[PDB]
């Protein structure tokens, strides 16, 4: 049998992962967030400041958290409506510090004005993120993921968009 | 060092808060299948029944729980088909009964008969709802949001609706 | 007043239905996962392996797992592109182990090769799932479905699939 110290300290472990893992879902609710307002500073606070950090996708792969919002606030400047849409989160803590979650992505991106005027893309993602905590707080510190599919076409610019965050 | 007492109070305390997060990601969810549903009494049930409540978007605003439905009944009639997808919540419990919750929303509408047949509206919006718990129930008091965007345009009327639960 | 062994014994009941919640939203998550990989040997792990189950959506029935992936696979084949997305899961755990989960779906179809080249399709749906548990593990039963709409169309053959998992 267990004691009541025994049960204790098994629902201290059993909460401690399901408060480190609601903790994950909501940094990553708030990278998606930030990333699609183009909240760049903010979005940099969700990136791991542990800069043996390779800070990768995968495909691209910056050496500190500021060298990833350089490149993003350039990737996605003000032309490009962005939707980043997390779906589905398979979220396992695998230490004390340390996670995995997986996560299924709908993109859809417009391009309103410049060079690319009228594109529109389209896809889906399944990204696997890996996670560490620092000083009581979740951080992102790397993915990869496999393409589902993703398409590219010429929007009819007689669509009206009625609203758009990037110009008001 | 804790005692065993203060151990569980601690315990008590994580787990309210994890089961007020689920409850009210629960109460959302109800939310959006009642409002595209079109079940409009059964929407009434997660609005605050406490009228010094302002029912309020930011932009439309009513002073009961039936005004809400009234106004939606009408705004969103049965030749209406509509889509409200909830991504990525951030709930943050903010006292014993009061709670915020982000929300990624995205929206898809389709008209199928009447005056604006054919009209279809994609979008998608950051919402920040608050809501306060009354006797032991959680429920959406207000909210407010921000449109990443919104596009209007006519629909193909060579596209087959094979399925629409407001005729069948 | 209750000691602090029935303060313990709530606190169990507690966390474990947050951690039955928690195992079921992953155990869906997987599922999908599984289904739009077309990774048909890990998708049958997340049903049942009580053959007193009737494998059904409502309108599709089989009397084993195998039975259900071989029907899959046939009918989304290499040349079919899928995303199932849920959302907003309402999940109860309706005893120690059975439970019910609602799920609001959205899905695209597109069919790359083929008779159906071309065709592209887009629905949402209200899912009401059961679940049981054994051995410790959660697995799906069965379930139900309200469409909310479905819609058939050809996609212009312009459009550039520049990413298609099941080509590479
Ligand atoms: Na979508
Ligand atoms: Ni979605």
């Amino acid at each position: 049998g267990m004691t009541l110290e025994a049960r204790i300290e098994a629902l201290e472990k059993e909460i401690q992962r399901l408060n480190d893992i609601e903790a994950i879902k909501q940094l990553k609710a708030k990278y998606f967030r930030c990333l699609d307002g183009k909240l760049w500073d903010e979005l940099e606070t969700t990136l791991s400041p542990n800069i043996e950090t390779s800070y990768s996708d995968g495909k691209l792969v910056f050496h500190s958290p500021k060298e990833v919002t350089e490149y993003l606030a350039a990737a996605m400047p003000k032309e490009e409506i962005s939707m980043h849409m997390g779906h589905t989160p398979e979220i396992t803590i695998d230490s004390e510090n340390t996670a995995t979650g997986r996560w299924y992505l709908e993109d859809n991106l417009i391009f309103t004005d410049g060079k690319y005027k009228n594109v529109g893309i389209n896809g889906g993602a399944f990204y696997t993120d890996k996670y560490e905590k620092i000083d009581g707080q979740w951080y992102i510190k790397e993915t990869g993921y496999v393409r589902i599919f993703e398409e590219h076409f010429m929007r009819d610019p007689k669509i009206h968009i009625t609203s758009n965050m990037h110009k008001e």
